[PDB]
């Protein structure tokens, strides 16, 4: 009844790698972690540290940080910074160069974690399930290939994460995704970003910031308005400010045919039936769970709609000893969630006294050219699920953009309460510093905060943030139905 | 028993001007507001809108916004922004030019407020008290001079604010203050900022950002460490990062003699007994209340230490009908406070049901080269006033500054709880976006938040802010006395 390892993790992911460390250090279990790579190389993109550290949130943010400098360089002129204006385009070489260095140094950090840690062991391969207690480790994703190790274990945790969705049409093979986008040769001049997910809109921002001289970027969404699930007024204001920063947004539009020209570039045929050339199209259609190879069938774990592992509120699967977390499960699909989900699993199983991860009122951000910070319910949902909701709102252009001449940069806020009790159901912010503000906002909404607590708090004179504490008069209400004013 | 005006305000200040409007609009009282000026001119520096709008927080912030671009221009290089490096100094002309335009347009905003508003009247002069119900309006601060109006009123509100303190030594007349600093001719090459108040440290930052090529800035504090009353580790880390950004800090040092040279520049003699030349010395010694001219004696209002008006928790003075708010009172000396103090006065007097302004746990910021955001108690105080306090701390250098090569920019946080109950007594942050974060932090501490609520909240993956929700292990404690660990 004693296995070689107490716990095998399939994926050194933001969520998985956390679980492994927590088990091994606080509780001193014999832990094994499987992944596909040491460092952040292209062929198989993810690695030790997960999709976040290697081909997501971290490098993404560094490139977003880079692309911002376009606007800041431009903006400084107002405050009296005179310099080379003509032909000031940026150097994609030196960005990705210094980017890789950073990501590389984190992978290097993880190597000497495993070395230094008590009974935490890394195993480079492709984790499959043989049964409830046996984890195969092949050298190919191919179930035919050579077998490097056979890990015998009391528990399994599936933290394999997710993979880019692919639009099924002729020409599809010529496109790229977030993954390939991180290791592009040069900055694309003529760029198309297909889709309207937070990935598309960030990267549109990036390529637009790092486009060469003469170049442009188009965004191309299937539907009406980009960013489904966000506050519709933020969504509208963002599409506007992407307009004003160069990103040519197109809606109710989607490619069908792509074919590659003699110069290397790609020719594209659309829904409307127009034709344009781009140096790359990037498919940001979303992300499917990554359970396609693990053989969950063979161990008696079962998967619902399109691969997602069936779990409960304590992350246990169809089998009692097997568990799953983060993007594979399809619950939320963010890092600090997957990290919580994995940390709760350690308190659950190996820590005796259990706990479930709190999926409600999770604050998150979009790192778009002017970024979004959101936490909790929209109008769309709150008006439906609650009796009488009040909607507060206040857009404003900060003092400084009168000088900088980027007068398009309207900072927006909009609180969504339940009028019955005054409880803040959701806060939605668009503008510079929104992701930093929303974090501490999301602490307030965790404590069930009410609009009375917001405006009664004193405020800092010069920050965008203080306009949270100056919202008293609701702009309008939804009264158990559609939009209205305050009836008896 | 019917006066011409219900309420006379002495000072169209951030606090006073608010009171006037609130009375006049929600409650429809006959209101009069006195001030010294329409627009933001030098001779008498303040104006319609107050010290904040005219010669403080607003222009201050615009210049701080300007000076930041020095570092951002520099920093962009890492991310691949190649341009004119050599001799890229800024243009003080175009800053102050565009600054004034902005401030001017706010003064212009206030003119057409008074015009548009029901029974809100502006009166340009120097408000004195003749008695409990009579307000003189002279054309000089001089009590001898001509009398422009005599305002008859049921109530008076003294919101005259504050004025720069002056170090009493030979040469003092050659120096400047925040006030004169806003309308300087050119950027000073060789600058001295005397004092260690938040004003000094901001302006040091400004002149340092806007110094010409070859120039420098010295800060000169009377005592050991700049910024008394802030968290001593933030204070130390800031002095370090001001070092790294060029500001040569000097402590236990203070001038005695100043004398003006044949080229216009000023020669300075110090405590240690060294001699240096500066184009200006700016005295940021602090700010005294501005009750020196009003003749409070004559109306039976009385003033304590160095002019501050004696008030209670509902802002009433030594006389029942007279009140006072903001910097004149000496309670807190910030805008959004003075605004609350003035808004509560309207609920108090004219609104029937009264209220007192909540002076505890007021969040505020310092807009220094890397800024500070603080709310509530330090260790220094909490260890003294509470039984068993725990101190949490976590400094870190953001992902991006590995690329930008400003590796001095360490983001610091340090929560100070009471270990008995886990209540967050104070949060202290140093680094970029600290003032935006602290606002929503100060909402949490208004709701009496506890460190358990902080770390239990989920977190955004890429922001400095999320390191609030990752602090569990206290770094150390004070156990009813000095610094220690956890004894039975
Ligand atoms: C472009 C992009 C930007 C993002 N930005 C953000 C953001 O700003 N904020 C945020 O909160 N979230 C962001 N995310 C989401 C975040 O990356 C994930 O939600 C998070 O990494 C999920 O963690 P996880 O443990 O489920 O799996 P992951 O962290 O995805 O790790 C999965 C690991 O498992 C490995 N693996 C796969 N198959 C196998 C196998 N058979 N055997 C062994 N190992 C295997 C992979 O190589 C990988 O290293 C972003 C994602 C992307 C793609
Ligand atoms: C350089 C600087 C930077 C600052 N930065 C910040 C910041 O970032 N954040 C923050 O919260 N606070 C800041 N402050 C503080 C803020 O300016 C004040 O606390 C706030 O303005 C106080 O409001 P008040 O109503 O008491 O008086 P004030 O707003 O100071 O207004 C006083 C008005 O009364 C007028 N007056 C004077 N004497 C008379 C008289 N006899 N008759 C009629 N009128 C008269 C003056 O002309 C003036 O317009 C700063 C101050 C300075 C000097
Ligand atoms: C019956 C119609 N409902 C969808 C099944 C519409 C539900 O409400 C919407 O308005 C809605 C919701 C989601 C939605 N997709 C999310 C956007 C996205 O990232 C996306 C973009 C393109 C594709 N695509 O494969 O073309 C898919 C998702 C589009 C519209
Ligand atoms: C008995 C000594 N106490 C002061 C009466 C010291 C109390 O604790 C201090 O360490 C302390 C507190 C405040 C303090 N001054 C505030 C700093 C400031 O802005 C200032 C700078 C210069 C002068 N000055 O007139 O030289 C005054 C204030 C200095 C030291």
């Amino acid at each position: 009844m004693s296995r070689a390892y107490d716990l095998v993790v399939l994926g050194a992911g933001s969520g998985g790698l956390e679980a492994g460390w927590n088990a091994a250090v606080t509780h001193k279990k014999k832990v094994a972690v499987v992944d596909v790579q040491a460092t952040h190389g292209p062929p198989l993109f993810a690695a030790l540290g997960g999709t976040c550290v290697n081909v997501g949130c971290v490098p993404k943010k560094l490139m977003v940080t880079g692309a911002q400098y376009m606007d800041l360089i431009r903006e400084s002129g107002g405050f009296g910074w005179e310099m080379d204006r003509e032909s000031l385009c940026p150097n994609w070489k030196t960005l990705i160069a210094a980017k890789n260095k950073v990501v590389n140094s984190i992978n290097e950090s993880y190597k000497s974690m495993f070395a230094d840690t008590e009974g935490l062991s890394f195993h480079m391969g492709f984790g499959a399930l043989q049964d409830a207690h046996t984890v195969v480790v092949r050298k190919s994703e191919d179930p035919h290939s050579d077998v490097l190790e056979t890990l015998d274990t009391e528990y399994i945790l599936i933290a394999t994460g997710s993979w880019p969705t692919r639009l099924g049409v002729p020409g599809d093979e010529f496109c790229i995704t977030s993954n390939e986008a991180f290791y592009l040769e040069d900055a694309p001049k003529r760029m198309l970003c297909v889709g309207g997910g937070y990935i598309a809109v960030e990267f549109a921002g990036i390529f637009n910031g790092y486009k060469p001289c003469g170049g442009y970027v188009d965004l191309c969404y299937r539907g009406d308005l980009i960013l489904r699930g966000f506050d519709t007024e933020v969504r509208k204001s963002l599409t506007k400010q992407l307009g004003a920063n160069g990103i040519r947004v197109r809606t109710n539009l989607n490619p069908t045919k792509i074919t590659k020209n003699e110069d290397g570039s790609n020719h594209v045929h659309f829904n409307d039936g127009t034709e344009e050339d781009y140096d790359q199209v990037m498919l940001a259609i979303g992300r499917v769970p990554r359970s396609q190879a693990l053989q969950l069938d063979k161990a008696g774990v079962r998967t619902g709609k399109n691969g997602a592992v069936q779990v409960d509120a304590y992350s246990k699967t169809s089998v009692d000893n097997i568990y799953a977390i983060g993007d594979v499960t399809n619950r939320v699909m963010l890092t600090p969630v997957a990290i919580n989900e994995g940390a709760a699993f350690v308190e659950t199983v190996f820590g005796g006294k259990p706990r479930a991860t709190d999926h409600t009122k999770v604050a998150c951000a979009v790192f778009s050219i002017p970024p979004i910070g959101t936490c909790g319910m929209t109008e769309e949902e709150a008006a439906k699920n609650y009796e009488t909701v009040a909607v507060y709102a206040s857009s404003f252009t900060p003092l400084m953009h009168n000088i900088s001449g980027s007068k398009h940069k309207e900072f927006m806020i909009r609180i969504i309460t339940n009028e019955s009790n005054g409880e803040v159901l959701g806060v939605h912010m668009l503008g510079d510093s929104a992701p930093e503000i929303i974090q501490s906002v999301g602490i307030c909404m965790k404590m069930g905060a009410k609009i009375s607590d917001f405006h009664s708090t004193i405020g800092v004179h010069p920050t965008s943030a203080e306009e949270l504490c100056s919202m008293r008069t609701p702009a309008y209400f939804y009264e158990s139905g559609k939009r209205v004013e305050k009836l008896s």
